[PDB]
């Protein structure tokens, strides 16, 4: 998925589209991330 994403991103197109696919999986990636010590 993440080499997917590469690619698209490294493909030559003068313009970043929204590719709603990555604006969810992002999130998920993200969302993914005396004893008090």
């Amino acid at each position: 998925l993440i080499l997917l994403f590469s690619r698209t991103a490294l493909t030559e197109k003068c313009k970043l589209e929204e590719d709603f696919l990555y604006m969810a999986y992002a999130d998920i990636m993200a969302k993914s991330c005396v004893k008090s010590f």
